[PDB]
């Protein structure tokens, strides 16, 4: 099973989405450092915002705890993709933390959803993660 790491604030919407997924995951805490050991997709919500014509370098979209988690070189090395949450009322900033992580960390942006996600989002992410980890079996070392 693929690795999953997520962050969720007091509103618990990303936590609720992860619980609906039926896939195990590690939660980045409100404070404190953690470490992981195997490759993972990161699920994160978007904060900050308000800028109608945004830029991926304007700070505040990626939760500070996620930035700290990815400052650990080992954690960062194991990131393989990102899924982001937000609120489409933010328009050009919808789920922008996914844009920031994907572009600045150089990993694919797999999916995005609103708040705790719909049943269709849950199914799409389950299927998308299965396809994602299957594709890694096309990158195996030579045995010769
Ligand atoms: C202070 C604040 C700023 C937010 N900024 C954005 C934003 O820029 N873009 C976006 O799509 N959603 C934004 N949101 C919506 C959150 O990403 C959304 O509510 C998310 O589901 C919260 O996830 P969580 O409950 O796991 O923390 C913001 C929410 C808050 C409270
Ligand atoms: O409340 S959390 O986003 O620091
Ligand atoms: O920073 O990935
Ligand atoms: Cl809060």
């Amino acid at each position: 099973v693929g690795g999953l790491v997520y962050f969720s604030s007091v509103s618990e919407y990303t936590h609720r989405f992860v619980e609906k997924l039926g896939l195990p995951a590690t939660r980045i805490p409100l404070h404190g450092r953690i470490e992981v050991d195997e490759p993972y997709v990161l699920i994160l919500p978007t904060y900050g915002g308000g800028r109608a014509t945004p830029d991926i370098n304007h700070g505040g979209y990626v939760p500070k705890q996620v930035i700290a988690f990815l400052n650990n070189e080992h954690n960062r090395s194991l990131l393989r993709g990102v899924i982001a949450a937000g609120n489409t009322n933010f328009g050009a900033e919808f789920a922008y933390a996914g844009n920031v992580v994907s572009r600045k960390c150089g990993v694919p942006y797999l999916y995005r959803f609103e708040l705790m996600g719909t049943p269709d989002d849950v199914e799409a992410v389950r299927a998308g993660l299965a396809d994602f980890w299957k594709e890694q079996t096309c990158h195996l070392p030579s045995q010769l």
